[PDB]
């Protein structure tokens, strides 16, 4: 990872006084940065965004060489309160450096989520650390809560931030407003076909010419071997997929995640085009008007609107306030121009409307286009606004020791009645479902992501796995592997599964496979919880609570490892208590002593989580 030159120097040479580093994976932090960066301009200053992984943040000490200089960090938290991948260098650095940042003015906005225990560790860290080094805080730390509404949290913060800035430095709010574009449109007519991106993510033609290694930037088109329906009932659609990675040299261990780069719904794309009156089959490119930025285009180019809407753009999520504000200009009917503008208010009714009519109603772009017919923006400007389509992750359901040449996926297809009035569909799950094992084959641009979730190294350590619904996913690989080790002579301690589902004839995933593993003995216990076969709910905690005596015997004496995968707002929290209570009873020990004991197993590597909401 060859770093770029002193960003301070670039700022000097490009007349910029504020830089906004973004630490993110799904791009939300990146978005905020770009917004905060563009914002800078309307207040007499000029800023720029930047990936800290491309620079050496050691130069912060040089930043004071620029008048009215100030750095801003938009950081998100992951894993064990860990930084985003790209924010890793920055982190390790802040920890090891002793550098003096005297004269450095900063501000930090962190993206977190209250379900997790390490709420905005990064944000809190950077803010607090930069001070210890010497830099002076120009504005309070921002704690954005995604479980509530990060967007609004950002708004509220941003709104107070600029004035503070303006005041500390004595600068004007320079009239504000009047749309400013980032890219410039360039339509191509002669464009040699063989050089137009068709949905590749990295180098031109990387999808056709597959050359390792394969990473997020160079995914590996994997053939869909099997795509079966796992649920017996019809309430929902749960599926088991098997991606063939032969000849990819891609390594992986049960507990890792695999990511996919899906394609939006054809019909949904056609309509956006149609309702705008634009020819989606036009070949074009959006070159940055700043001939200095490294981000030459909003996405791969040259390409066609259809390709961008289909593979490069997120056209299904609720548009964020700034995208709607920018569009307000393209709505002829005033009534509508107003709502759109108002969408980015910090408070008032504008806020409530953006919160219920857009977010709560899950209204995506096309929906808003249909509901505000006077809104007919230019297709090229829309693409510059829409955010980038992300890859979806999946707990690899298989074990490397048994399926080295294949990755398995257990997923629940997303589909629901939105209050917007229509039916929304999960981008990747709908895409995945439509893959028929069968150019001709069914390929899925994927790539693996290593994780922390891992079976114990020592084959005799007791494993306790709590994974209701699709939470069982990673655990299918766990059991396969522990089954293997036994067929390999290896001595295997207890292996217990604590699974859950509605009814044994609705969503009892791997009812049969799990039946085998149990019969043969691979699974010491197979405690399953049918939450709907009786008046009262029977969740997995109840089972854990039921086996308190035994579990505590492997946790406290057998040094067993606890694994938790699935829902994070409830399932995980409820389970975590039950463990507090098991420890507190059989300890014995007050709640506090127990809560700690558990959290220790958590840090001492014996209690792993892998939840989301
Ligand atoms: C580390 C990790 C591991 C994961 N492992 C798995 C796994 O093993 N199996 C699996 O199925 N998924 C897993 N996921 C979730 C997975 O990545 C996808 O989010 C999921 O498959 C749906 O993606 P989609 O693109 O089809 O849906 P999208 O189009 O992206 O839509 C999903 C979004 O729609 C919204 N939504 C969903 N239902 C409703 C509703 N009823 N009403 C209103 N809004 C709603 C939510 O905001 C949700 O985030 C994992 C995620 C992470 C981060
Ligand atoms: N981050 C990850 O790695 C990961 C992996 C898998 C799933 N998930 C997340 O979990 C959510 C749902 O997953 P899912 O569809 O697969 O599960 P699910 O089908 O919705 O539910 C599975 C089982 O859990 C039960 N349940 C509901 N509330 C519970 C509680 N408080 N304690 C214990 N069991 C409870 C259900 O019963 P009832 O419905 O009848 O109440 C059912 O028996 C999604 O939001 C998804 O993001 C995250
Ligand atoms: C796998 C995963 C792990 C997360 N872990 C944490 C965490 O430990 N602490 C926290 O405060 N937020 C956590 N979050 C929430 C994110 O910090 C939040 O969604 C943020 O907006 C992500 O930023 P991005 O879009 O810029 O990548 C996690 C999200 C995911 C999907």
């Amino acid at each position: 990872p060859v770093k770029e030159s002193s960003f301070v120097e670039k700022m000097k040479k490009t007349g910029r006084n504020i830089i906004v580093f973004y630490g993110s994976q799904t791009g939300t932090a990146e978005e905020f940065a770009n917004r905060l960066s563009k914002d800078a301009h309307r207040y007499g200053m000029r800023g720029m965004s930047a990936d800290p992984e491309e620079y050496d943040l050691a130069d912060l000490s040089s930043l004071p060489e620029i008048d009215k200089s100030l750095v801003v960090f938009c950081m998100a938290t992951y894993g064990e309160g860990d930084p985003t991948d790209n924010a890793q260098d920055f982190y390790d650095w802040l920890q090891e450096t002793d550098v003096d940042l005297t004269g450095v003015k900063f501000a930090v906005f962190g993206l977190g989520n209250k379900t997790y225990e390490h709420f905005n560790a990064m944000g809190k860290y950077v803010d607090q650390r930069l001070e210890q080094l010497g830099a002076q805080r120009i504005f309070e730390l921002g704690l954005g809560d995604d479980d509530g509404n990060l967007e609004e949290d950002f708004i509220t913060w941003r709104e107070q931030f600029w004035p503070a800035v303006c005041e500390f430095f004595g600068v004007e709010a320079t009239g504000e407003e009047s749309s400013i574009r980032q890219y410039e449109l360039v339509v191509h007519e002669d464009m040699d076909v063989a050089k137009v991106y068709t949905g590749e993510m990295g180098r031109l033609k990387s999808y056709e010419n597959q050359k390792p290694p394969f990473d997020a930037k160079n995914p590996f088109l994997a053939a869909v071997t099997a795509n079966r329906k796992l649920n017996q009932g019809t309430e929902r659609h749960l599926m088991h997929l098997e991606l063939d990675i032969s000849d990819s040299k891609i390594r992986y261990e049960s507990g890792d995640h695999v990511a996919v780069y899906p394609a939006n719904d054809s019909a949904l794309v056609n309509q956006i085009g149609e309702i705008l009156g634009a020819d989606l089959d036009v070949i074009m490119s959006l070159n940055n008007l700043d001939e200095e930025s490294n981000k030459k285009h909003p996405f791969p180019c040259p390409t066609t609107y259809r390709t961008a809407l289909t593979y490069y753009l997120d056209i299904t999520n609720p548009p964020r306030t700034n995208v709607l504000y920018e569009l307000a200009q393209y709505a002829s009917e005033p009534s509508e121009q107003e709502h759109l503008h108002k969408m980015a208010s910090s408070s008032g009714e504008g806020k409530e409307l953006y919160l219920s009519w857009v977010v709560e109603a899950r209204r995506h772009i096309l929906a808003i286009l249909q509901d505000y017919p006077s809104l007919r923006p230019p297709i090229d400007h829309l693409c510059e606004l829409l955010p980038r389509l992300q890859a979806r992750y999946y707990s690899i359901a298989s074990s490397s020791k048994v399926h080295p040449n294949s990755v398995h996926i257990c997923a629940v297809a997303v589909e629901y009645e939105a209050k917007s009035g229509r039916v929304n569909k999960g981008v990747a799950t709908s895409w995945l479902r439509a893959k028929e094992p069968a150019g001709g084959r069914a390929l899925v641009p994927m790539f693996v992501r290593k994780s922390q979730f891992r079976l114990p190294f020592k084959s005799t350590t007791p494993v306790i796995m709590v994974g209701p619904g699709t939470g069982i996913a990673p655990f299918m690989g766990f059991i396969q592997e522990r089954a293997w080790l036994r067929e390999q002579g290896k001595e295997v301690g207890e292996t217990l599964l604590y699974y859950g589902c509605r009814r044994s004839d609705e969503d009892y995933l791997y009812r049969e496979e799990l039946a085998r593993f149990h019969k043969d003995g691979a699974l010491t216990q197979l405690n399953v919880a049918f939450s709907r076969e009786q008046a009262h709910k029977v969740y997995v905690q109840h089972l854990l609570k039921r086996d308190r005596e035994h579990l505590w015997k492997l946790i406290h004496e057998g040094g067993a490892h606890i694994y938790v995968c699935g829902d994070a707002r409830n399932m995980a929290k409820d389970v975590q208590n039950t463990f507090y209570d098991i420890v507190a009873e059989f300890g014995p020990m007050e709640h506090t002593q127990a809560v700690d004991y558990v959290k220790k197993l958590m840090t001492k590597g014996r209690y792993s989580l892998d939840v989301g909401s």
